[PDB]
């Protein structure tokens, strides 16, 4: 049908919005350290700690296949990366606190992007 393409043209088009948005949040760790799943051959017992784990290969992974349906799904991802690893690691860890920073930092960016998304429908 013509509305499932309409339909189909703003989901892609959400998926660009987010893409965007993707790449907005990523530059704001530099480290690297949230770009790949935590190893689990270096973590063996990862799995036992965190239940959900998050990173933005996956994230991107899943975005490319367009299945984020809104903004939430995609903040639900992405508060999993901070969450996971302020519970996995200490406070006085560079792991912790790339995660607040970019928490911190990335608040913007959605603030924004939440705006857009309800602006363009």
């Amino acid at each position: 049908s013509m509305e499932q393409v309409a339909m189909e043209l703003r989901l892609t088009e959400l998926t660009r919005l987010l893409r965007s948005v993707l790449d907005q949040l990523q530059d704001k760790d530099p480290a690297r350290i949230f770009a790949q799943p935590v190893s689990l051959k270096e973590v063996p017992d990862y799995l036992d700690h965190i239940k959900h784990p998050m990173d933005f290969a996956t994230m991107r992974k899943r975005l490319e296949a367009q299945g984020y349906k809104n903004l939430h799904e995609f903040e639900e991802d992405f508060d999993l990366i901070i969450d996971n690893c302020m519970k996995y690691n200490a406070r006085d860890t560079v792991f912790y606190r790339a995660a607040v920073r970019l928490r911190d930092q990335g608040g913007v960016v959605l603030r924004q992007a939440r705006r857009e998304v309800d602006s363009i429908g």
